[PDB]
């Protein structure tokens, strides 16, 4: 009695083992293979954050718990998850072709990044649909943004509340909340990309929910191209904020990310930590959503809402 639907879960992608780093970054660098020194630096970074293998496992866990959870909370549809990545197989095109081969005719997609952007989400979505259209007999409704889903906001609000609650009294009264997302070229402003505004909206929502009056918006993990990227970078923001008001503790909420990947374990837990340690403030960075039940339910709701259910 259930209708069969494909669940297309897309993400940036992560290497599966150390030997994948080269091709992973070459693909990210659009064909430019990292020099030996960079390659070694990269390996060291991954090793320092606890190894690579756990990383890719997270996306897989998220896709499968989501699939099982959606299949459990409603009884009209039976979902089958398919992972489509941007920088490593299984690629988006691959995930779609396989859905087509398994007989899927109807699908719903969602990108494992809460804020819409012309650079990523729109691109992932456009590519998934074009492949489908190329194969035929398969349609896809795509979620474009979900940073505003209440369950998702509540997840970060409560993690923030716990973090501040755990702080000493003097730290609780002199802390700064830095909410961030992956940086992108400023040029996206040319198309009226709402990415920046959406991140600011995420920050306002989480801070308001958590009762935090002092907070700021920053960006991190930008790439390296001649064209200016969205700023300020979380590193400069932290030091700048400290130099002007002397906060004793910084709370980092990389709302743009959904799992324990390199951008959070290193770019936050290491790079921002270097700065807070340097200035003498306390470093705090709440648990990322990953595959926790609360997160999965929020995503399930996002998908069901998209389908009018």
């Amino acid at each position: 009695s259930r209708k069969k639907m494909g669940l297309l879960v897309m993400a940036y992608g992560t290497p599966y083992k150390e030997e994948d780093i080269e091709r992973y970054y070459t693909h990210i660098r659009r064909g430019r293979k990292p020099e030996p020194e960079m390659l070694q630096d990269l390996k060291d970074r991954y090793e320092a954050i606890g190894g690579i293998s756990p990383l890719a496992q997270i996306t897989e866990q998220q896709a499968h718990n989501l699939e099982q959870h959606l299949n459990e909370i409603q009884d009209e549809i039976t979902f089958k998850a398919y992972i489509g990545l941007k920088h490593i197989e299984p690629f988006i095109e691959d995930a779609v072709a396989e859905m087509h081969k398994d007989g899927i005719t109807e699908a719903v997609s969602i990108v494992l990044a809460p804020h819409f952007s012309t650079f990523s989400v729109q691109s992932y979505n456009k590519r998934a649909k074009e492949e489908a259209e190329k194969l035929g007999g398969l349609t896809i409704t795509s979620v474009e943004s979900w940073y505003d889903e209440p369950k998702f906001v509540t997840y970060w609000v409560d993690r923030v509340k716990e973090t501040y609650a755990s702080m000493p009294e003097d730290e609780r009264e002199n802390a700064m909340l830095i909410v961030s997302a992956c940086s992108l070229p400023e040029k996206i402003k040319e198309f009226g990309d709402p990415y920046p505004d959406q991140l600011h909206e995420s920050a306002k929502l989480i801070a308001e929910g958590a009762g935090v009056s002092e907070y700021a918006v920053g960006w991190q993990s930008e790439g390296n191209t001649p064209d200016p990227w969205l700023g300020p970078d979380v590193q400069d923001l932290t030091r700048d904020l400290f130099e002007q008001k002397g906060y004793q503790a910084f709370v980092y909420v990389p709302v743009g990310f959904v799992a324990d990947h390199l951008e959070v374990l290193y770019d936050n837990d290491y790079e921002c930590k270097v700065v807070t340690d340097d200035i003498g403030a306390s470093y705090y960075r709440p648990e990322m959503p990953n595959a926790k039940p609360e997160f999965i339910d929020a995503l399930a709701t996002v998908v069901l809402k998209k389908l009018g259910r």
